[PDB]
This record gives C-alpha cells, structure tokens and sequence, in this order.
C-alpha cells in the first residue's frame, strides 16, 4: 500500500513529450516494439531456465498475450517472460540515463524515422505515441508484483501490487489508449499489425476477443 | 491479509456432498443456474438504482461474461449486478440454514429432477456438478472486495481481496472445474448450452475467447 514517486532522467522525460507531441503518421509500430520486448523477456527465462529449471514453474507457459479492455478504453500486451523486480523498474524504467536517449531524439531531429527507436534500445518509450498513461505491472520469479505508472509526465510511481489478478510469472503492459487511438481496440485492426511486422516471433501471440452469445 | 473460517450449516454441507457425488447426467445446468443468479444480481441494481442513480456509475455497464481459463482449468462466469458485502457472502453463502436445502434434497431422493435445484432456491450449489472448488469474488458498492472460497468441505473462508483484479462492482464465480468437466472450456460447448437454457436472459453474455493469431 502506498506508492513512492521517483524523477525520471532529464533526457528521458524529454523523449516522452518528444514521442507524446509528435505528430507521426505511423503509430502502429508500437506494437511491433511491445511485441518484441515480450519475446525478449521471453527468451532470458528461457536461456535462465537452462541451468535452473524450476524457474519455469511459476508459469510453465510462454506465450505473448493481447487483451483489448473497450469499455476501460485499454489494451493490454502480456507476457510469461522473466518480469522484473521493484529495484529494475525503479532503475530500469526511468531513473538511470539510457544509452541511445539522446541520440535516437538527434537522430529524429535529422529527419530520422520514429520506427528506428527500436534501434536506439529505447523503444518501451513508443507506445506514448497511441497512449497518455501506462501501467507496467510485473511479477519476476525474484520479487513480488508491483505496478509501475506514468502519464509521461517528470515523475514515475512503483506500488506493490493488491488491485491487479495475479499474473504467474511475466509483465502486463496496460496502455490507456488515446481518444483518438481506439482502433487498436479493435480485432481487426491488431491482427493487421501483427502480420505486418511480427511474422517471426518465436512464442504464440494470442488475441483475447470478447463478444455477445448471439 | 489472513482468512476467517467459517463454518457451513449442517444441512449445506450435506446438500454439496450429495451434489459434488452426484452421478447426474445433465450437469450442464449449472451453468443455467448461475447464469440465472447472475442475471438476478444485474436486476437488484438496476431497480435499487431506479431511486439512487449513482449507484451505477461504479460500473455503468450491465452485462454478464464467461471467461474460461483453459491452463488453470478454470470457468468464470461474471457479472456486474448489485455485488455482495462480506456480511452477506459469510451470510447468505453457508452460515444460515436455507429454506429450501432439507426439501429438495427430500425432492431428489423421491426421484426428482436435479434441475429442479433452482426451484428449491438453491442453484448456487448446483456449481459443485462440474467443479470440486469454487471462489466467489465480489464486490458491493457497500463495501470492498472480498474472496469466499470452498472445496465442498464443512467450511468455507472469506478474505479481503488483493490478489484478483478489481472488479467495479459485481460477482465473479470462479469454477476450478473437474478433471472429466473440461468440456466447459470449449466456447462451442458453452455456446451450446447457453442456447440450450438461457433464451430469455435480458443482459448481453459475453463470452470471451482467447486465439492464437495465425
Ligand atoms: C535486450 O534487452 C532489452 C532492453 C534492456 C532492459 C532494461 C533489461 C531488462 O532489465 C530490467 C530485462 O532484461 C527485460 C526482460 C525487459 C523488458 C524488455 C521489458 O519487457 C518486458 N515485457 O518485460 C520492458 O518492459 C516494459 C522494459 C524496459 C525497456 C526499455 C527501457 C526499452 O525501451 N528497450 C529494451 C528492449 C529489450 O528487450 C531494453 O532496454
Ligand atoms: C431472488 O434472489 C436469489 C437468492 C437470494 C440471495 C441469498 C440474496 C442475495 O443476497 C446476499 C443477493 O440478493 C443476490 C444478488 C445474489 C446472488 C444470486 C448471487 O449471484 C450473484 N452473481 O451475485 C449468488 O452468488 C454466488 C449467491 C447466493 C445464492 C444462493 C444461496 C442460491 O443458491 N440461490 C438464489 C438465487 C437468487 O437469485 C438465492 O438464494
């Protein structure tokens, strides 16, 4: 109960308002960067279980989740991969300078195309683009679930979590989508992008649709 | 944090024995049953807030919705109604002797029809034909989230909630459902059954599926 306020890195709150105000045209590539930080969190457990096997058992299942909230306005990306502890979202989520921060805003500034953020190790950070605030809840095999929160503001909150389901082993990268980004709500839509830039994942990327008995 | 036992009255426990070792063939009217009750608990709020429009704005949404978790071998069936403060879950479900339990089960020894349970007043139990343990979430906008779980023994426990997703107000009956009743985890059973014996229910069940994206 309680959460505690951390400052983010100068430059780092700097790409926020960058990506938040930018008027970019293709904003679909969050979801290739979301998709991809899950396959990669997938992997390290992975690679980790190869000499610690009961690592696995809080979540025998690796998989990569997507589960679109309409009512909440929410999407949500999740995934069994090794999560993170309250430390390494304090240090790793803000906090600490990134090393391609200030490049990748100076690339942009040349002309650069947003989609190669991913390519400055930055690319969490893209999904301000579709969304104004985040929730970060994750849950490593070494720590207990927390909520990490940001609305892309100067400051950060990391709160042990008591409102959210349990999630095994993994990250759940609640996204309060835009007013006008509500199309990543939509079946449709998400399939679409998927295929166009996530053929090679390695883990079964499942879609959670809702709908009415007819 | 830490549960409070309690225990069922006598006639209860023997109504859960007698259903749990029930080698009844229709058990497909469990889900008819809750469905029923949950429809129940959407029409007490929506008449309670014909004097008192507020109570709505905790979840303006009236629905009921079915979730199946395949790898926990678990069925949600959820619904937004009137919810159940702690009081009532310890009770309404298990502490006070129940007008129609001794009769019914009378009723079923001279022959009659399991489905006939609803008609008794208590359906709730009918849940024990697929599942072996059972947890009721709910929330009351007269009071916080709480946890009542049984495994058909002759007690049952009630704890605050914080490890489940926080429900704006309403119940969530999470069914951990026998080893031969996975069959409830297909959306085409569970579709079927809903045609079957739910035509007239006025809220929109929902269902939702998880997919693999090809
Ligand atoms: C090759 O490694 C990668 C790193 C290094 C990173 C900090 C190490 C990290 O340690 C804490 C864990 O090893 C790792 C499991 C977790 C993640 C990918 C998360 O994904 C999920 N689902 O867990 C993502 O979560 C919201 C968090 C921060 C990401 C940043 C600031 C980023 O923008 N780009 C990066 C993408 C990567 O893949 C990146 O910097
Ligand atoms: C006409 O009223 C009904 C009652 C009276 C009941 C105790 C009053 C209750 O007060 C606490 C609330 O008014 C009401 C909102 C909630 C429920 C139906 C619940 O449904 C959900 N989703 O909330 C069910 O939850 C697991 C709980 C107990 C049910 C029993 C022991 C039963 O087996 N049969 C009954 C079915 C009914 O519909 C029943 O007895």
């Amino acid at each position: 109960m309680a959460s505690e306020t951390f400052e983010f890195q100068a430059e780092i709150t700097q790409l926020m308002s960058l990506i938040i105000n930018t008027v970019y045209s293709n904003k679909e590539i969050f979801l290739r960067e979301l998709i991809s930080n899950a396959s990669d969190a997938l992997d390290k457990i992975r690679y980790k279980s190869l000499s610690d096997p009961k690592q696995l058992e809080t979540e025998p299942d690796l998989f990569i989740r997507i589960t679109p909230k309409p009512e909440q306005k929410v999407l949500e990306i999740r995934d069994s991969g090794i999560g993170m502890t309250k430390a390494e979202l304090i240090n790793n989520l803000g906090t600490i300078a990134k090393s391609g921060t200030k490049a990748f805003m100076e690339a942009l500034s040349a002309g650069a195309d947003v989609s190669m953020i991913g390519q400055f190790g930055v690319g969490f950070y893209s999904l301000f683009l579709v969304a104004d605030r985040v929730q970060v809840i994750s849950k490593s095999n070494d720590d207990e679930q927390y909520i990490w929160e940001s609305n892309a503001g100067g400051s950060f909150t990391v709160t042990l979590d008591e409102v959210n389901e349990r999630i095994g082993r993994g990250t759940i990268l609640r996204l309060f989508l835009k007013d006008d980004q509500l199309e990543y709500l939509e079946e449709k839509r998400i399939k679409e992008v998927i295929k166009r830039h996530s053929e090679f994942v390695a883990y079964p990327i499942q879609l959670v649709v809702t709908k009415e008995v007819e």
